[PDB]
């Protein structure tokens, strides 16, 4: 059986809940690290069922933790580790970013006082706007990683052909910030036609979108990272077959690579 299977059976109910099955608590991480400008961790307090996903996520251009820090109790209560960062300059540039995730990842698998809940072999990296630049990054330099997810993505680099790393990019339809036009659809159509991958364009939403609490981004991030962090079947339900996206669809565009193997 899957050994990294945590929590009941999902439901539409459970994967679009503010708060999942897990009681989840917080470690700060100062500014002091190395590599990165600390950040929040969210954590389950339950380790009855062994030890879960570590999740970097990384903000945008003049931004900071608090733009994200809606998805840390969110996500972490499903059964993950989530650490929101800051970057060491609110105007770091995408690569910048991608490399300071990657100081995130292995601050969190080797010197987090949460590390002995996190299992490092199976990590994910997600970030809005520039972060999502960020995350592009840190998928292409780290192909051992279980999945990508990037927001609203912002990159000069618009071939990621070399990405070995399952990746959703969720785009915002009226997006003038990050136009799925220039940035998103460039990114997703450069991906390996072998990789297991998602694009996501919410329907008329802006560059801001991933900033809010949002239900379908929720959905669709810890349905993504349970069926690759987790190699969790029981969450391709979520994913495949994929929704509908006529007008009053939660999206104005869906493409996927239906089924998932893992």
């Amino acid at each position: 059986s899957n050994p990294y299977e945590r929590g009941p059976a999902p439901t539409e109910s459970s994967v679009t809940a503010v708060r999942g099955y897990f009681d989840t608590d917080t470690d700060t991480v100062s500014s002091l690290v190395s590599g990165f400008g600390g950040g929040t961790i969210y954590y389950p307090t339950d380790t009855s069922e062994g030890t879960f996903g570590g999740v970097v996520i990384a903000p945008g251009y003049t931004a900071s933790q608090s733009s994200m820090a809606w998805m840390g109790h969110r996500i972490a209560s499903q059964g993950f580790v989530v650490f929101t960062i800051d970057t060491i300059t609110r105007y770091d540039q995408p690569d910048s970013r991608g490399r300071q995730i990657e100081a995130a990842l292995d601050y969190l698998v080797e010197d987090s006082d949460v590390a002995d809940r996190v299992d490092g072999n199976r990590l994910a990296v997600m970030g809005h706007s520039m972060g999502g630049g960020g995350t592009l990054a840190a998928a292409e330099n780290r192909p051992e990683l279980r999945a990508a997810i990037p927001l609203t993505p912002w990159h000069l680099q618009k071939n990621w052909s070399d990405v070995e790393v399952p990746t959703m990019i969720i785009g915002a339809e009226n997006d003038t910030v990050a136009s799925v036009r220039t940035h998103s659809i460039p990114f997703y159509e450069s991906l390996d036609e072998d990789l297991e991958r998602a694009y996501l364009e919410l329907d008329g939403a802006s560059h801001f979108a991933p900033n809010i609490s949002n239900t379908v981004i929720a959905k669709y991030s810890i349905s993504w990272l349970k069926r690759f962090v987790d190699e969790d079947e029981r969450y391709e339900q979520f994913l495949c077959p994929p929704p509908d996206t006529g007008l009053f669809s939660d999206f104005s565009d869906y493409r996927d690579s239906c089924p998932h193997t893992t």
